[PDB]
């Protein structure tokens, strides 16, 4: 998980990820298949 590669997969940047609740990080990790 490069920085543009996160950003390509997630659509948001770490920061605005991180913003996310844990069970949106968890939802987003895994529908990408990110475990």
């Amino acid at each position: 998980l490069s920085d543009e590669d996160f950003k390509a997969v997630f659509g948001l940047t770490r920061s605005a990820f991180a913003n996310l609740p844990l069970w949106k990080q968890q939802n987003l990790k895994a529908e990408k298949g990110l475990f």
